[PDB]
C-alpha cells in the first residue's frame, strides 16, 4: 500500500457565532492544489464546500474561502454562523486512492442517494448495502464508497462505474468490499465480507463526474455495526 498521507492536527475547535474560523490541513506531499473540503453536518450529511483549493461550489456563501498550495491548505469562514457547525474535512484528488484527513470538529462555546438502513451483524458474517440514486447521471457517473469510523477520519473504499462496470479499489479494501450495480434501477451496491470489529463504522456512497477528483453528491451513510 502506498499514498499521501493528510492531516488535520487539530482535531476540534470551540468559537462564538461572528468569529473567523480556519481548519488547517497537511499532506505529506505537494498535492499541487487539488485539496477539496467537506462539511458534515451534526446528523451526518455530507456537503461538498471547496473544490481545488479555492472554487466554491454553488450555493456555498462567500464567508467561506479556501487557500494554499503545496501540502499545506487551509479554509476560512467568516462571521461564523450557525449553520456552519460541523467537521470540516480535506481530501487530496491529485494521486488515487484519494485521502482524506481526520477532520476538525467545530462547535460553538457557551437525499438524491437513498442508503440502505442501519445494519447489525456477527463477526464472520457479511453484509450488502445499497444506494439507490433518484438522479439521471448514475450510470454516467461514478459510484464512490467512503468509510467513517469514530475518530478515523475519512477513508475511500473504491468506485465503480455502471456505464460499463469498471471497478477500482484500495488496496486496503480489496478483499473486504465487492462493488456492484444495477444499470435499470440506478442501484449501486456494497458487500463486505468476513467482518470483524474494525468493519463497524458508517459507510457513505458518493458520486462525482468523470472529470473532477471530489466527491459531489454524498448518501446518508449506512451504520453497520459488527458484534459478538
Amino acid at each position: 500500500y502506498k499514498d499521501i498521507q493528510m492531516t488535520q492536527t487539530t482535531s476540534s475547535l470551540s468559537a462564538s457565532l461572528g468569529d473567523r474560523v480556519t481548519v488547517s490541513c497537511r499532506a505529506s506531499q505537494d498535492i499541487r492544489n487539488y485539496l477539496n473540503w467537506y462539511q458534515q453536518k451534526p446528523d451526518g450529511t455530507v456537503k461538498f464546500l471547496i473544490y481545488y483549493t479555492s472554487r466554491l461550489q454553488p450555493g456555498v456563501p462567500s464567508r467561506f474561502s479556501g487557500s494554499g498550495s503545496g501540502t499545506d491548505y487551509s479554509l476560512t469562514i467568516n462571521n461564523l454562523e450557525q449553520e456552519d457547525i460541523g467537521t470540516y474535512f480535506c481530501q487530496q484528488g491529485n494521486t488515487p486512492p484519494w485521502t482524506f484527513g481526520g477532520g476538525t470538529k467545530l462547535e460553538i462555546k457557551r437525499v438524491q442517494l437513498q442508503q440502505s438502513g442501519p445494519e447489525l451483524v456477527k463477526p464472520g458474517a457479511s453484509v450488502k448495502i445499497s444506494c439507490k440514486d433518484s438522479g439521471y447521471a448514475f450510470n454516467s457517473s461514478w459510484m464512490n464508497w467512503v468509510k467513517q469510523r469514530p475518530g478515523q477520519g475519512l477513508e475511500w473504499i473504491g468506485r465503480i462505474y455502471p456505464g460499463d462496470g469498471d471497478s477500482n479499489y484500495n488496496g486496503k479494501f480489496e478483499g473486504k468490499a465487492i462493488l456492484t450495480a444495477d444499470k435499470s434501477s440506478s442501484t449501486a451496491y456494497m458487500q463486505l465480507s468476513s467482518l470483524t470489529s474494525v468493519d463497524s463504522a458508517v459507510y457513505f456512497c458518493a458520486r462525482s463526474g468523470l472529470l473532477r477528483y471530489a466527491m459531489d453528491y454524498w448518501g446518508q451513510g449506512t451504520s453497520v455495526t459488527v458484534s459478538s
